[PDB]
């Protein structure tokens, strides 16, 4: 059935991501690539008694890694650290994503590409425009992994209900809260739009609602601070990213997604209902948004816009703020490569 | 239901181990402790949408880490390195285990203590002899985690079958192969004893038997070599360690273990059928061996000796060489405390 490659497998995200993917029953080969250390990490994980073969490859061996792959996860990139501006991160990461995605376009042009590298809002456009340049772009096959934002929302909605109201918070199970909240937009504090779909819950949060919003939005900053400068979220990204990959993998075996309204940052003009999404977010030419997606054989075949149809006034304002930032993020991406 | 603490949570083994423990439905509170970085790693994991509450703690907060902990995982240690002698490696890890186990004795004396630190064969006797001296030693509660040996055995059994007979290789599920192989003894190449139960797997293996047996025993080395001196097994360890802790945690909630003949390195004299095990291994005073255990409520209540009762002439030969070296491993640990 399905070969997964992981480009950037040896990093803080990449190792535990590789570990979690070795545990997936949907994977048949697992290939790990990095500029260093991947062969040892693959060997390490090949001892695990799950059915997948796991090989890591050296820095000169991206082709062996990619050849025949159906899904390509990209945790490669440079993470936030104290000596580094957003613009530093943007340019270094843009080079990485370009080379790795050019490698995909040459060695496995049909694979579903799941981009973890940050800034997702501008690097996804880099991915797409690189593939378009190559004549290799399939819009269903390029996904910005924004699912860590959904993981946080689920977690924080329970943690904020516990605080306000130990009554209601008892009955909440963090593992199933995706029934009650959906995250859309982009992946930065200006662009993350948490949409509580259970309107009762919005009211029960009361004055903790605005804190909840802010917490989901700035979760990235929170871990950077916790890790005392040197480090960003790694382990929980690995988790979120493997969860998303597992939905993409499910969809090769004709199975229902476990997350209701699973979102990824996708190219609206190439996907069904993208034009309706554009209108619904108030901007007729915006090219990318993180929105709930429908998967078949690991490709996005439609966008489900339901969550855009019942926005509160407050949420409309979050959308508006997101759109204006996103337009700039996208343009910075496209123009770095055009 | 249960509070879990991880001492050494920021290391190569500890971070992935902590992530897997965050995903356990059996855990109420997950507490992480290291000489460095454990607070950020706890915060990172706290964002994961599973029900456990995860908090990390600085080097001076082992007190709050251990308070009400019922299960303590110890991945803290120094791993193998291109530089280090056997004896210098031992010295460093001995101090770390004595020190962390003392704190357990002081702040969570009832906890089930799961020792991942290596050398397991000597570090588990150090934890016991530390606890005895404090008057806080319960034999059911100290377990050297040897589960990675089982994991490799399961996996190399299939890898080796494939290359011999693909018809049968392909028939196997790497994941449930703890019904067809059980590992006993110690955790080192001289002490690991893979008992292929289901015998006709041994004849298909043919001259790949001695090759397989050796692959399992020297798994650690293989990773050290594959990581080109700079690290040992981490992620597979976190996996094998987390599975093992899961069986421990599972036994708190009236559930059968998922792993048949689940082994761990335990103190024979303090344990039901421990005497029977010593006889069956051909050493009446050997105080430690990794053997299938029965867990009631986190604690080892008996040793199941079945697996020693029926042994090939080759398997008794493996028991023999393991016991000789284990005596020295156990003495090397006991004397570190009994000095
Ligand atoms: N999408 C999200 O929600 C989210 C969350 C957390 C982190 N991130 C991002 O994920 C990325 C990785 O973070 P980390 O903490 O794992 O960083 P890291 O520096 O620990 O690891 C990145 C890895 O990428 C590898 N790499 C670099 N260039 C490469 C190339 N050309 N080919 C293959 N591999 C290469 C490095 O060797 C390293 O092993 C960062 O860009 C970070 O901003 C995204
Ligand atoms: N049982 C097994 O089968 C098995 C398998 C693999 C590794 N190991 C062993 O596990 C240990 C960990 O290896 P690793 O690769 O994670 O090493 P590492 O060096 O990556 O991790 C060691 C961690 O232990 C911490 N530590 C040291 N002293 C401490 C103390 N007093 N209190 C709290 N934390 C402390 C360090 O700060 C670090 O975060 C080693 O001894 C290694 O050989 C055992
Ligand atoms: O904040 C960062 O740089 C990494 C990230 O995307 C996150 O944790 O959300
Ligand atoms: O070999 C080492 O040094 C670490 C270990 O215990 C293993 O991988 O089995």
């Amino acid at each position: 059935m399905v070969k997964v490659a992981i480009l950037g497998a040896s990093g803080g995200v990449g190792q535990p991501l590789s570990l979690l993917l070795k545990l997936s029953p949907y994977v048949s080969e697992l290939a790990l690539y990095d500029i260093r250390a991947a062969e040892g990490i693959g060997k390490d994980l090949s001892h695990i008694n799950t059915n997948s073969s796991c090989v890591g490859y050296d820095k000169d061996s991206i082709e062996n890694t990619l050849s025949n792959a159906q899904v390509v996860l990209i945790p490669a990139g440079v993470p936030r650290k104290p000596g580094l501006t957003r613009d530093d991160l943007f340019k270094m990461n843009a080079g990485i994503v370009k080379s790795l995605v050019t490698a995909v376009g040459k060695f496995a042009p049909n694979a579903r590409i799941l981009v973890i590298s940050n800034p997702v809002n501008s690097l996804v456009p880099i991915a797409v425009e690189t593939l378009k340049k190559m004549g290799k772009f399939k819009p269903g096959n390029v996904m910005g992994v924004t699912n860590l934002d959904l993981v946080r929302a689920e977690t924080f909605l329970v943690d904020y209900l516990m605080l306000k109201n130990p009554k209601i918070g008892q009955e909440q199970d963090k593992t199933t809260m995706h029934r009650k909240v959906t995250v859309i937009g982009g992946h930065s504090g200006e662009t993350i739009i948490p949409i509580i779909t259970d309107k009762s819950l919005v009211f029960q949060l009361d004055k903790q609602y605005e804190h909840f919003i802010h917490r989901v939005q700035f979760g990235g900053d929170e871990i950077v601070k916790a890790k005392q400068g040197a480090g960003s979220a790694t382990l929980s990204m690995a988790f979120a990213g493997a969860k998303f990959a597992e939905e993409v993998l499910r969809s090769f075996h004709n199975e229902k997604p476990e997350t209701e309204s699973l979102s990824a940052f996708v190219y609206l003009p190439g996907l069904k209902n993208g034009k309706k999404a554009q209108q619904l977010v108030g901007d007729n030419s915006i090219e990318y948004f993180s929105l709930p997606i429908v998967l078949r054989n690991g490709s996005v075949v439609s966008i489900d816009t339901s969550v855009l149809e019942k926005l509160s006034p407050r949420e409309e304002q979050l959308v508006n703020t997101a759109v204006k930032e996103l337009r700039k993020n996208i343009e910075k991406g496209k123009s770095f490569i055009l």
